[PDB]
């Protein structure tokens, strides 16, 4: 027939491998006062995860508001081994030219990741939906379905309107979630028209975010609800940098996001959508 | 209304602070030999890429017929900068401690990658479409299809079969690319009951391998052949791991991959179910 070949995942041999290197060297070597050395060479090794942490928060500054809420900076910034560094810091002073070994090392950027290294990162987590559900929802829906669109309303004598909640219930309906909501007509794939008292639309939710939905409620795989919350800001993100770019759907569309009535939310969409048009 | 709260792309000022952290350092230090030292240090920190290169190739060994087909495991093991390590090794010797300092802190495991670099990563790559492919193939069509159908099966009076061409073309119809297959019935979603010249089964491509069928010959943005064979290997692997563990679809399907007549692996995998079966 015809065998399959697919890689499998990593068995984690190297940090044997490293560990068995360091005992024949150790042995060879082996064959008092040098672990002194051994421990001050150590902490000005570690003293550039110190020096990258402060870097990490000169970063992370301008993202307190809005993406860390204090302690959710300062617990993201350096890695969780904290009571390493500065007790070897400590271990080996009880220099200022190691720590400017270190700037020199991390202002040039030297510090590449192999690619075994990144292809472990991306086989290794299974948190990044959100790129794969932007492209399935680009592709399999919105590529057929936003050139016809303007020919159907030129048909039934506006743009589509997509629904980003970043919550956690879709299943509300449009007449039953809005009031001012009513029901008029279709276009021959559901598409509803709208009317809010007292505007006319046209209005869909996205679909995956029920598969986003789905991952939760199930839980037959292990998903948390802030996780819920990362993913549909990160999918947010990716469907807005495509269809920014997106060559034949440039004034086919409005995406609307929001969190928690509902319809003023989309009056003003509408109200700055038309003064756009001004 | 409500002002959406967003996160944006970083700007990348952590190097031009460290670089000004660097050129501080360096006016209150110079207010002749110490660039030896300083030269010497260096090289000592870029020795523990080489032996993390080692490491590396170590565990790279299994895979040289399966993922890297010899120049392939050597690129991609240490990282580009490869001219830099020797080089300033040789600028140092014309030591044995810090090779044995490099292993003690590579075999421990204290270089854990912090929240910000895993959180870049992510937002970086957009190249992990196989995950979110998965979970959306498994949650909006397997999870409903899958229990009904063996009420269908009994309503007619096996198991459902899907397709995982690793290749490009999905267009070609299992009538129209194998001659034995021969159409039957439908089960009330399309389901083609077919016969192979001499046994029956139920048989459906995965759809959203058309998917990465479009991302490709489209071209609207940058994509290639080789990223569309590993993410279908990532997706097959995916959707592997996904059903191995599928709480109510333990016995309801079975996963056919390939590569490149075709119906002679169909008659392989249904001999092998009806071996297993006794």
């Amino acid at each position: 027939p015809a065998r399959l070949l697919i890689p499998e995942p990593r068995a984690g041999r190297a940090r044997h491998a490293a560990c068995v290197l360091l005992a024949v060297c150790f042995v060879v070597l082996f064959l008092a006062p040098i672990i002194r050395s051994v421990c001050t060479q150590l902490a000005a090794l570690q003293l550039g995860v110190l020096l990258k942490g402060c870097c990490c928060l000169a970063e992370e500054i301008f993202h307190l508001h809005s993406r860390h809420h204090l302690w959710q900076v300062l617990c993201s910034c350096f890695p969780p081994r904290w009571y390493l560094a500065l007790l070897l810091v400590g271990g080996s002073a009880y220099l200022t030219l190691s720590c400017l070994c270190q700037l020199l090392v991390l202002a040039l950027g030297l510090q590449k990741l192999s690619a075994v290294e990144v292809s472990e990162l991306t086989e290794s987590s299974k948190k990044n939906v959100a790129h794969g559900l932007a492209w399935s929802y680009y592709i399999g829906y919105l590529k057929v379905v936003l050139p016809r669109l303007k020919e159907c309303m030129e048909e039934l004598s506006w743009k589509l309107h997509i629904l980003v909640p970043l919550g956690c219930d879709i299943w509300d309906d449009l007449e039953k979630a809005d009031s001012n909501i009513q029901y008029l007509a279709d276009l021959p794939y559901k598409h509803s028209l709208y009317v809010i008292r007292l505007r006319p639309c046209v209005l869909e939710f996205a679909s995956p975010l029920q598969t986003l939905c789905a991952m939760s409620q199930d839980d037959c795989a292990a998903f948390s609800r802030e996780q819920r919350l990362e993913q549909a800001r990160l999918f947010y993100r990716s469907l807005r940098d495509i269809l920014g770019s997106s060559k034949e759907c440039a004034g086919l569309y409005r995406l609307i996001a929001y969190e928690e009535f509902l319809s003023g939310l989309i009056l003003w969409h509408l109200q700055q959508q038309q003064r756009e048009e001004y």
